[PDB]
RNA sequence: ACCCACCCGACCCGUCUUGAAACACGGACCAAGGAGUCUAACACGUGCGCGAGUCGGGGGCUCGCACGAAAGCCGCCGUGGCGCAAUGAAGGUGAAGGCCGGCGCGCUCGCCGGCCGAGGUGGGAUCCCGAGGCCUCUCCAGUCCGCCGAGGGCGCACCACCGGCCCGUCUCGCCCGCCGCGCCGGGGAGGUGGAGCACGAGCGCACGUGUUAGGACCCGAAAGAUGGUGAACUAUGCCUGGGCAGGGCGAAGCCAGAGGAAACUCUGGUGGAGGUCCGUAGCGGUCCUGACGUGCAAAUCGGUCGUCCGACCUGGGUAUAGGGGCGAAAGACUAAUCGAACCAUCUAGUAGCUGGUUCCCUCCGAAGUUUCCCUCAGGAUAGCUGGCGCUCUCGCACACGCAGUUUUAUCCGGUAAAGCGAAUGAUUAGAGGUCUUGGGGCCGAAACGAUCUCAACCUAUUCUCAAACUUUAAAUGGGUAAGAAGCCCGGCUCGCUGGCGUGAGCCGGGCGUGGAAUGGAGUGCCUAGUGGGCCACUUUUGGUAAGCAGAACUGGCGCUGCGGGAUGAACCGAACGCCGGGUUAAGGCGCCCGAUGCCGACGCUCAUCAGACCCCAGAAAAGGUGUUGGUUGAUAUAGACAGCAGGACGGUGGCCAUGGAAGUCGGAAUCCGCUAAGGAGUGUGUAACAACUCACCUGCCGAAUCAACUAGCCCUGAAAAUGGAUGGCGCU
RNA sequence: CCCCGGAGCCCCGCGGACGCUACGCCGCGACGAGUAGGAGGGCCGCUGCGGUGAGCCUUGAAGCCUAGGGCGCGGGCCCGGGUGGAGCCGCCGCAGGUGCAGAUCUUGGUGGUAGUAGCAAAUAUUCAAACGAGAACUUUGAAGGCCGAAGUGGAGAAGGGUU
RNA sequence: CCUCUGGCAUGUUGGAACAAUGUAGGUAAGGGAAGUCGGCAAGCCGGAUCCGUAACUUCGGGAUAAGGAUUGGCUCUAAGG
RNA sequence: AAGCAUCGCGAAGGCCCGCGGCGGGUGUUGACGCGAUGUGAUUUCUGCCCAGUGCUCUGAAUGUCAAAGUGAAGAAAUUCAAUGAAGCGCGGGUAAACGGCGGGAGUAACUAUGACUCUCUUAAGGUAGCCAAAUGCCUCGUCAUCUAAUUAGUGACGCGCAUGAAUGGAUGAACGAGAUUCCCACUGUCCCUACCUACUAUCCAGCGAAACCACAGCCAAGGGAACGGGCUUGGCGGAAUCAGCGGGGAAAGAAGACCCUGUUGAGCUUGACUCUAGUCUGGCACGGUGAAGAGACAUGUUUUUUCACUGACCCGGUGAGGCGG
RNA sequence: GUGCCAGGUGGGGAGUUUGACUGGGGCGGUACACCUGUCAAACGGUAACGCAGGUGUCCUAAGGCGAGCUCAGGGAGGACAGAAACCUCCCGUGGAGCAGAAGGGCAAAAGCUCGCUUGAUCUUGAUUUUCAGUACGAAUACAGACCGUGAAAGCGGGGCCUCACGAUCCUUCUGACCUUUUGGGUUUUAAGCAGGAGGUGUCAGAAAAGUUACCACAGGGAUAACUGGCUUGUGGCGGCCAAGCGUUCAUAGCGACGUCGCUUUUUGAUCCUUCGAUGUCGGCUCUUCCUAUCAUUGUGAAGCAGAAUUCACCAAGCGUUGGAUUGUUCACCCACUAAUAGGGAACGUGAGCUGGGUUUAGACCGUCGUGAGACAGGUUAGUUUUACCCUACUGAUGAUGUGUUGUUGCCAUGGUAAUCCUGCUCAGUACGAGAGGAACCGCAGGUUCAGACAUUUGGUGUAUGUGCUUGGCUGAGGAGCCAAUGGGGCGAAGCUACCAUCUGUGGGAUUAUGACUGAACGCCUCUAAGUCAGAAUCCCGCCCAGGCGGAACGAUACGGCAGCGCCGC
């Protein structure tokens, strides 16, 4: 009493009923198995974005600033 | 709705199965009975109550309970359960961060005051603000009401990402603490394991589905175990009783007579031995393979047989009992039961295996493939199904994303083909080459001397090949990409990287349709059946082949009716709510049978076996002046072609072959003369000739003639057993 | 430039269906094969319980039968007539030992087979009479037969248990 | 096998026919196992008296070996107490 | 089965039962007996093989071998040591124990066979006998005989697939409901069938079952789960029945004995795995008295060896009848 | 001795086990865990007991660096030295080597030779490959340590890449001033935590021998042993071609090397059907079909003078026998014959038989097995059920119709029958050198088959006919009876036998074939239109049955009630 040993006959259409489906894109995936000495960098670089911030704030306001005048030059 | 008629349709259900009207099983008929239950545990969904709680048990207080064995209440209301905290094997430890100011050297470390208090990015239903319209019976003013709303905000849930905190663990480090300064205790930075935290969602009750444990959908073993009953049958032992015609053979002992010298021997009697013979009753049971075979009989009958004084037959009593007895041993017998009796129980024993499994409509609707399995008649796990949803989208003039497509870009490929004067391997032929050298020759003493030769090698060529070769190289095919998660500016962060710079991560602005066609998307939970398949196109391996076995690809059948294919799983057409009209497909239109009962068109073909439609149910090589077309060549007025009539020679016994071939078993040759012209000969035949026969030309007759291929129909090739099938009748 | 308790109405913002069991009613499109399997709805069906129908019932309940009348796609249902002779149903809830054609199913019943197979082992019966409703079979008589003393005869044992 | 003593009514029925198949009996011309797996089945033989008796042998048997003849009825004779 | 032949046992024994007993059977017995096996009267034989597996005999000369006991170190649980029973090993016997019993080459003044020789080999290498046997594949062996004809029968032959000596060989009168072959007789066995009898079957009166049963019942062909009663296309089809018949209903009978599957069994086997009654050995206990001596350690202890003793314990006898002084 | 422990022995006894896949199973293999090339249809992925192979290891270097070299092969040289020793020059895309299979990869290397080495070390996660996208193994990229090597850039955490390996439980070793060892403390011990090792090859991992013919149960047509299907290799039969054979001559008869077919009376494949059973070989008996024709009829051919013959055509009407051995099929032999052709029908035919053989159980022998047991090795003994149903067939009553009845008839349709031989004659003739040796027409008979019949012969005989005879019984005689038909002679009638006797017929159409006239094709041709002869064939005749088919004719209900036939209206 032997088998059929192996086949893929009615598996397209099985597969295909329900789509074959892209996988699903995110825009911001993980940093899961990035080169560990980077994620330390870059880890270490967010820590401090903190320090920087009064200056970076004055910075967009005389970025602000000089928005203003220039379309107030224009108009 | 009862009966009858007629036309068309129409095989018997159930079931296992790839396939059932089956020569697959179950089913004579009717009634009643008859199979997914209950308990427990889990999970998810749903409904209700309360909610960081919830809870009810168990107990108690209220009644003789009619209704109550209820109902109510309880600092028991919470002992306690579950929940509200994890993590570590454990000792144990145990979920906060930020900011600001100050003091220690701001040392991305340690200590003291103030403020905020569960972080941030992107997307997010929804709210909120809203420039601005858009009018009003006039020109302006102008509060009220809307409608829309460009633009901009707070952003639930949820998702993705990045930070953070707790426990385990590792690595590196530097400080704090005190009743006990210690092999004491506490913290930091950076990874990494955790069923974690990050303003809670549980608890109880109820219903549903699923999965289990239980007799567990219902029915079914062969077995296994405990405790009992039987030797009235039969097996063997023992006790006490009963039973066995008539004949044959004639053992020991005995007598007489005769012989013998003795030993003893003969002859005639008598005698009546024996698991002796015949043969009755008895006991048995050979053959007829007789009778019977739903019997007279759950083993009988008839004849024929074996034995019939002995290991004989036989009554009653008595002994041995179930892995035990008893056995002249056949696994025989042990109450119609024996390769382990019977009875009751354990027991509703187990069953991956048969069988069955009860009303209607509606909607969706499979699989026979995955990996694992003492797995291959079963499970598990993926897959395919359903159910419950949720989150968003906008036909409410104002859309994003997704696809069994195609387009435009761009990569991938080594199959078909092709190639072998390219590699690898195979392989033919001759040219050329003392390449090498040989082995065999012939002419050489021998000599790359001359001449051949065959070996391998080589120089150009040449024949033919490859699933496990290839320089080339398709078609069909597989990725990506075709924008807001995109571009373009400005600035900050880094313990990474570094002459300066990289690269990454952050903030803050600035810009909108970015190929065709179509379509509303996303997302989560429970989840059944299935896990025997088969068939066709094309591709394809094994095999002589198979209605054989095995893959790929799509589509079928299985699950599925309907028109066609006479008939039919699967072919072709087409896929079904119940009906009227119309029109089609694939198929048809002599009659069966709806339609050609057309003045249908042009050919082909006659068969003493005609032929007559995918799958398909049947023929080949090879033949045929049968007939019809082609193709190529001829021929012929220098009047042919056939049809009849006249000659077929010589050089020449040509040469090889003698065994005879002067043309003639065969073969190398193979030309001249006469010529009008005859082959050194087509055959007949001869031992060998001879003789005969087979061009070139005329005479007659009077226009086409003849050859070789080729392909249409037809025919030969063509033989099977019940009588027979283009479906039938038939048809020229 | 006036008020609908009155414009008279194709739109009426003063009040609003014949319609509105909002688990209702209505409108537009599309679609409809189905085993195994899943889900929904059943004013389908059975039996019992709490409610409820001032239900039904000897002026006839249940069941049974019906070439009667109807409804529903269907599960089924309702009426008429007959039969019967004592109980029974509708609705809202709850509950289940809840729906059969099959199981070589269980129990009971009934056919076809069929007035069929069959009533054939062991030689044998006949005549007259009696009784009697009735005689192939009883009894009596007569004849013809068999068992043929290892008996189909005459007596026990065991077993039966009144034969 | 037939009879007396004693006992029965032909074994759970009767009648009418006399077909095929059977079951149980018989018989067959000529041949005689040609039949058939095989003389299965049936047939031959059979009692008694008188003769006669092989191979072989465990000397006992074989042995009713085989093979032959006779057998009735009647009327007498002889022999046995 | 008689006959033959092995084997165990002198009774605190052989063999065996039993759950247990100062239990029981053999046994009211004693080797001319009880128990266990083979072979199978007589006659005549009974070859070789002790390598294998069995069984058995011996046993400080001795490898291993348990618990207890002895010593050792350790705080102790302990570990290590020496000691050392049967059993295995080690060494003898045993085949009327299971069983076993060869293969190459060459060789004789015609050829052929091979007496003879040469090897290689085992525990021996099949002896006497016997044979195409109930044992021989090839096989219908070859020769003879028996028949007209013989895969049969008999007699011979023997590199015998794969004979063979109490796994008994060869024989053999008598006997056999045993297996064959031929001959004589006899026959319906047959050529070749026929006629007769009785009881049936038949028809009737009375009486009266059963199995079986989806529906049913005329064929050919087609297709079809590849042999249809039903379907398609043809042939066709006429009530109700009687006696027969065995073609068909793939007729009935019985959930296929075969075969295969099942993680279903049972009977039996053993070199399966895991145990176990029984048995053999060792230890501790009931277990005492005396003598003697002997080693080992130590400078008393333990091991005890042998020889007595009787009081436990056992056995036998008896109507416990005379025992020791 | 008993009690209790210890070790041995212990199929006497118990319990249990005795894989899987598999063109049924078993035997054999391993396709059971891996790897290469192919299969594979140019992404990947893909099957079979497909193909060709490899694996259970090997390495202290054959691992890691760095340096330097160049390999196979060939040419040309050089004392001994030759085809091969060593040296030297040239060419050399790798034709070598790189542990092993193969594939890829590799030249100032991945090869060889040196120098130094231990990156084959310690430790987190991520990823790939198998994939369920779990494990194992194997691999990839990092990251942190500590090293190696190199001037350095770098490379290196095993082997250039693709295979070389193993869970839970248990053990063992290594590791930390680690945790626990529970009323507390110290110490041994044990228990944890983390990493290696001891193995499961049936490789995601039970601990496991047979036998059953004494057997059982659940099932299976998922699967064998028949038929039947498909196929036809194999067997059987038949073409085509034509090198040869046939003295000569390819083809009278043959036919190599090649080739194309049919057949399912061979055997295989295959497994569709049947395992809630389709009775498993042969023989007997009986019917029917086929033809691939042995004989018989009619014919063509010859290497046919005659006789004998083989080759072919129409053709299956009619035949195809008796025995010996064997269970046989098959085989062989004897005999006869005209001939002793071949098959089919579920390998026709078991409610038809038989049962000899296969194929239960009883037994023997050989070989095999320790054994239970085994043996397409031999032997012997071994239960063959049921029909009354339906159909089919056989015969038997009937049926509808015709007004009823009877008569004598016709005939639709079915069936169907004759066969072959000898002798005589032709005739010792044709023919032939002879040897030998026919035929047509006649005539006489016989075989097999069919249909009858009984005068005769035979058989039967229960006329229970008539004798005769046994045993018994009616007292005897006479007359009888009984003994399942007492026995036996003879035997009427009647059945009945190649065991007696009789009878068995004629046409038509044509087939194969051979011919006519005669074109096609100025001739010739059997043919194309036309015509002839022609047969065991076929159809009818005769012969049998006689239709839900008819025919002519007869009589048609006196009656006691009757009832009808015509005619006309
Ligand atoms: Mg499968
Ligand atoms: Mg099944
Ligand atoms: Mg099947
Ligand atoms: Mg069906
Ligand atoms: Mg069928
Ligand atoms: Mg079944
Ligand atoms: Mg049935
Ligand atoms: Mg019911
Ligand atoms: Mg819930
Ligand atoms: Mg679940
Ligand atoms: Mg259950
Ligand atoms: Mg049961
Ligand atoms: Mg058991
Ligand atoms: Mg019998
Ligand atoms: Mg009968
Ligand atoms: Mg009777
Ligand atoms: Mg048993
Ligand atoms: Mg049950
Ligand atoms: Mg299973
Ligand atoms: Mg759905
Ligand atoms: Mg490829
Ligand atoms: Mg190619
Ligand atoms: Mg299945
Ligand atoms: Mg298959
Ligand atoms: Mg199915
Ligand atoms: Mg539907
Ligand atoms: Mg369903
Ligand atoms: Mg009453
Ligand atoms: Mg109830
Ligand atoms: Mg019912
Ligand atoms: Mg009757
Ligand atoms: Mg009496
Ligand atoms: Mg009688
Ligand atoms: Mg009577
Ligand atoms: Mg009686
Ligand atoms: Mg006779
Ligand atoms: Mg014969
Ligand atoms: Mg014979
Ligand atoms: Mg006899
Ligand atoms: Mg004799
Ligand atoms: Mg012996
Ligand atoms: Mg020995
Ligand atoms: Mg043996
Ligand atoms: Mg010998
Ligand atoms: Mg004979
Ligand atoms: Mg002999
Ligand atoms: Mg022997
Ligand atoms: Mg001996
Ligand atoms: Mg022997
Ligand atoms: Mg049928
Ligand atoms: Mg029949
Ligand atoms: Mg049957
Ligand atoms: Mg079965
Ligand atoms: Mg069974
Ligand atoms: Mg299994
Ligand atoms: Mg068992
Ligand atoms: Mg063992
Ligand atoms: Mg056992
Ligand atoms: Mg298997
Ligand atoms: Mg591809
Ligand atoms: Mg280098
Ligand atoms: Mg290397
Ligand atoms: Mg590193
Ligand atoms: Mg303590
Ligand atoms: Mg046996
Ligand atoms: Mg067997
Ligand atoms: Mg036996
Ligand atoms: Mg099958
Ligand atoms: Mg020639
Ligand atoms: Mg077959
Ligand atoms: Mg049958
Ligand atoms: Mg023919
Ligand atoms: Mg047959
Ligand atoms: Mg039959
Ligand atoms: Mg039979
Ligand atoms: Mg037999
Ligand atoms: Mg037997
Ligand atoms: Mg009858
Ligand atoms: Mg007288
Ligand atoms: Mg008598
Ligand atoms: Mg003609
Ligand atoms: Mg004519
Ligand atoms: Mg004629
Ligand atoms: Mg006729």
């Amino acid at each position: 009493a032997k088998s059929k040993n192996h086949t893929t006959h009615n598996q397209s259409r099985k597969w295909h009923r329900n789509g074959i489906k892209k996988p699903r894109s995110q825009r911001y995936e993980s940093l899961k198995g990035v080169d560990p000495k980077f994620l330390r960098n870059m880890r270490f670089a967010k820590k401090h974005n903190k320090k920087g911030l009064k200056k970076m704030q004055a910075n967009n306001a005389k970025a602000m600033a000089a928005r203003a005048e220039a379309i107030k030059a224009l108009v």
